[PDB]
This record gives structure tokens, sequence and C-alpha cells, in this order.
């Protein structure tokens, strides 16, 4: 089997991107943020607290006919950025751009963190992660993807996330046509329970290429490129008036300027992000300082591949007895 669904931005900064999903029978559409840095498919429910819903889909198990509480099971999550959510459990049919699981696990928020209440494009979370982050407790869920996986042609994802524009989650296949030139592969680490990689290195602009180790994961879920210090003040360094706020809570540079590009290494070959896509616009509305796409990782303990640098590149996820990642041009 195969499925493909297309990912959509949830506004003008690409912050997020959401994907229909088909839960229960009938089904109920959601749209949710494909995460591949966290392991929990959570939504928007009839069962969340009413002050905590602000226009989200919501999914009402007790009108699925396939619906059955997971009994005993409850879930708590705390995301990089702060937020959260916690709930329990159902079982139920759900369906991605034609691909079918029966029995995932579906966890319905009780409670979530303003956030999310203030965000009312995004319906919930499906976690792409490895299964061994699940929250569920006190018999750990199983992502979407690992459900799907004895099932699909080829045990593989892939994310194609567009600049300003729509993209495509694939499962089972790699479509050939979505990218130029070859796929270069390169080793995961699981230990963390993340697609964790290591770049071959960075260039800024037209700049020569530093040959450097970064270790990082590729997180769809995670709107910026999360770097080492040294790193990101290079890239800054190459750009007029920039300087990092502790007020605004990172790099700011002046709205007039042009950015250079970045570019990542994956083995021998290089993946460039255009300068435009590490705009972010005014800090605040009719602002000049505008908000930097790299920046720092310090403190937050990993670096972190997020939306700015996958949207540059065809995104292979390989989910084989022993994972890898694949990046490509596009
Ligand atoms: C602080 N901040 C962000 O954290 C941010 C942003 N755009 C996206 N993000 C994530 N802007 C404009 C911003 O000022």
């Amino acid at each position: 089997s195969t499925g493909s669904a297309t990912t959509t931005p949830i506004d003008s900064l690409d912050d997020a991107y959401i994907t229909p999903v088909q839960i229960g029978t009938p089904a109920q559409t959601l749209n949710l943020d494909f995460d591949t840095g966290s392991s929990d498919l959570w939504v928007f429910s009839s069962e969340t607290t009413a002050s905590e819903v602000d226009g989200q889909t919501i999914y009402t198990p007790s009108k699925s006919t396939t619906a059955k509480l997971l009994s005993g099971a409850t879930w708590s999550i705390s995301y990089g950025d702060g937020s959260s959510s916690s709930g329990d459990v159902y079982t139920d049919t759900v369906s991605v751009g034609g691909l079918t699981v029966t029995g995932q696990a579906v966890e319905s928020a009780k409670k979530v963190s303003s956030s999310f209440t203030e965000d009312s494009t995004i319906d919930g979370l499906l976690g792409l992660a490895f299964s061994t982050l699940n929250t569920v407790s006190p018999t750990q869920q199983k992502t979407f993807f690992d459900n799907a996986k004895a099932s699909l042609d080829s045990p593989v994802f892939t994310a194609d996330l567009g600049y300003h524009a729509p993209g495509t989650y694939n499962f089972g296949f790699i479509d050939t046509t979505a990218y130029t030139g070859s796929i270069t592969y390169t080793a995961v680490s699981t230990k963390q329970g993340f697609w964790e990689w290591t770049s071959t290195g960075y260039a800024v602009g037209s700049g020569t290429f530093k040959s450097t180790s970064i270790d990082g994961i590729a997180d769809t879920g995670t709107t910026l490129l999360y770097l080492p210090a040294t790193v990101v003040s290079a890239y800054w360094a190459q750009v007029s008036g920039a300087k990092s706020s502790s007020s605004v809570g990172g790099y700011v540079f002046p709205c007039s300027a042009t950015l250079p590009s970045f570019t990542f290494g994956v083995g021998s070959a290089r993946i460039v992000i255009p300068g435009d896509y590490i705009d972010f616009g005014p800090i605040s509305t009719g602002s000049s300082s505008c908000f930097g796409g790299i920046q720092s990782s310090a403190g937050i303990g990993i670096n972190i591949f997020g939306d700015v640098a996958l949207k540059a590149a065809f995104v292979v996820f390989n989910g084989a007895t022993t994972p890898t990642l694949g990046f490509a041009s596009k």
C-alpha cells in the first residue's frame, strides 16, 4: 500500500504545515501537524476543556462506530517550545492520503496549553519520530507510520515541504519526479528516539564550505533551523545590522536586508537554503526589525533541522530495520 497527502502552510511565514487526516467511521477529517520530532497522534476532541478550544475541528469518538476506549490509558506531552497537552486514548481507524491503519491510538486531549488554543488552524499532531518516545501509559503505543509499515510497498515516508506553498507527505514510495539529481543517504541514530543524523558541515552565502560534524534531528514540527552558536554567529555576521536580542529571543536583522543563503552538508552532497527562506518577517506588526530563521541551539541541548532546512530538500525517512535519512535537492 501507499498514501499521498498534501501538506499546507498554516500562515504566510510557513510557521507550520497541516495535513488532512481521516479519523473514525464515518470519517472525521482533522488537519494535523505532522511532526517527525515526536511520537504521539493527539487531537482536539469532544473531551477537550471547552475554554481551551477556539476554532479547531474536534474529534468526537462517540460519533465513530469504530472508536474504542483504550481502557486505563492516559498521555501527557511537553514540547521543546514549552507547549503541552494531555488526555485519554481511543483506538480508531486513521487514514492519511488513502493509506489506512486500523486500531491506531488516537490520543484525545482533555487539556491543551495556550499556544495550541490560540492556533485555530492546527487540530492536533501526528507524530512520526520513533515509537519509543510515545507518551501513552501504561502501555506505550505505536505511531501511524510504525503501524502502517508492514503494509507499505517500502518502509519509508517522505517530506517535501513547500516554501510559501503546499507540499507533500508520501508513505510507502519515493516519487522520483519530486527531486533533482540523486538522493544522498546518511546514517541515523535512534538512541534518543529521533531521526538524528550528522551533517558534514556548512557554508554561508558564496563562502567556502566548513567541514565539521553537526549532530542534529530532522524535525518537521519545528519551524526554524537551530544550530551551534558558532555556526549561527558566522551566518548573521554576514548581514549588516543583525544582532542577537535577548528581549526578542534570538537573532533579528533589518527588514531592509538581503539575506545570504545557507548550505548544509549531507555526506559529500550539499543542500542550499535560499536567503529568503531565512526571513520570518517583522518581530511585531509594522516593525523594521525582522526575525531570523537560523537561531542558536545553545540551551536546547540538541541541534534541530526544522522546516527552514527541510523545505529546501526532498527528505526520505527510511524506516527499514536500520533506519537512514535521505536528502535530495529539488
Ligand atoms: C520571536 N519570533 C518567533 O519566534 C518567530 C517569528 N516568526 C516565526 N517564529 C518562530 N517571529 C516573527 C518572531 O518575532
